């Protein structure tokens, strides 16, 4: 039986909101014994992520990845980091770490290339600087990036509003008039909160937004993905 | 730092919604690098509880169970396992792999002495069979155990309704008509699917019932638990 192992609490509560949604779309048929198998590493003490590239404090990072890459190898069939930011770590660490490890960024360039129209990148300033979607999509030329005032505004609703656990409905006025600013209805999760949003709207069925949400597709895909 | 190891899985949906309420009850004030660190283990593939009873196969289920706090026993510094009938399974383990454990049983236990009233015992055929609250708990006086007939219908609820990630306050008509057919106005999640129906109560405000809910209480007090 294969099992997914995931590196998260980066932040916690879009974490819990994962597991939620590997069951939420996997719904079994006749026994609660046909469901996904998954591990969950929810560690928050985890560095900030684009704390750790704005002071010097990188290889701390690093490590913590890399111990809990290791554990989880042994663990686990298939390895998830439930962080984009956290991504940058990668080149780093060993090869062998990483077999088994399923990429945030290579799920939303695959969703990119079958949806073939300009998206919005949703995404911190960390992931920006490291240009782990520009870098590593083949898409890259469907990504709208944000500004630098754009992004410092995404930065505010994801620390105030969505790793708070606040609603993240509060936040849909303005990611509309950022999309309607930017020429486009569909944006890309490049920080993993923007699956609570994500989330949220499938909930209301607004349906006028396409989310490319790599964690939603993980789930939703979890029988074909997980090997 | 303190890591709560949880043996889940049974079920998948409280075990994810059980993640979730330790988020939500533990809120960090200014970074997240202060909240709760997890590791969950939702194995669904998990035998079937009261099943294993039913037929002749504790022996697999005490196995599952063994081999997984072993694997436990080296990562966290306190373990759960999210289950109650499951704790059938502890004194055929051995003693040092329960050294970390914190028992769902005792939990109800203290909660149910601070209380002092009677409450109705909410759980599965099994988890009566098996005598877990009648056995373990020195308030076992104040336990009002559901008839029979009564504990079928629970059944119902648990694999119909509350497994199966409907909403739990579908049944909520049931649990207050059984809560007057026994005169109390308190249950005891004796089944941690209740966790469930406990979650849906609180968000709307009804504060007729009291639940003596283990999963609530361990996510409410995370902080003075787990050590």
């Amino acid at each position: 039986l294969p099992i997914l192992g995931v590196l998260g609490g980066m932040g916690p509560v879009v974490t819990a909101e994962f597991l939620k949604s590997i069951y939420e779309y996997n719904p079994f048929i006749d026994k609660e014994q046909e469901s996904p198998n998954v591990i969950v590493f929810s560690f928050p003490s985890a560095p900030d992520r684009t704390g750790s590239i704005d002071s010097g404090k990188e290889r701390e990072f690093i490590d913590f990845i890399q111990v809990n890459l290791e554990h989880l190898n042994k663990l686990a069939d298939c390895i998830v980091i439930g962080c984009c930011t956290a991504h940058y770590a990668l080149p780093q660490i060993p090869e062998n770490l990483k077999d088994k490890l399923i990429s945030l960024i290579k799920i939303a360039d695959q969703e990119l290339q079958e949806y073939n129209e300009p998206t919005l990148l949703l995404a911190s300033t960390g992931t920006y600087q490291k240009k782990l979607f520009q870098e590593g999509c083949t898409t890259a030329d469907l990504i709208i990036s944000l500004s630098e005032s754009d992004q410092k505004l995404i930065h505010e609703m994801i620390y105030k509003v969505l790793k708070r656990g606040h609603d993240p409905l509060s936040i849909l006025r303005d990611i509309e008039a950022l999309l309607e600013k930017y020429n486009t209805r569909s944006y890309i999760s490049g920080c993993t909160e923007f699956h609570l949003l994500t989330k949220s709207l499938k909930l209301k069925g607004i349906d006028s937004i396409k989310a490319i949400d790599p964690l939603s597709t993980i789930a939703q895909n979890f029988s074909q993905l997980i090997i």
